[PDB]
């Protein structure tokens, strides 16, 4: 086949995508985010979301 025709491997590397989607739903990417970020809340942002 063709790429122009559908493109290869077009679905099956978008698969790593659903993958980021739910990992950054995820509390755990907030977590590097904040640290990472050497920024806190301090307020509401800190702690449970409430």
């Amino acid at each position: 086949e063709y790429h122009l025709m559908n493109g290869a491997n077009g679905y099956l590397t978008r698969v790593n995508g659903k993958y980021v989607y739910r990992v950054t739903k995820d509390p755990v990417s907030a977590v590097f985010g904040v640290i990472s970020n050497g920024w806190g809340s301090a307020g509401a942002g800190f702690g449970p979301q409430h």
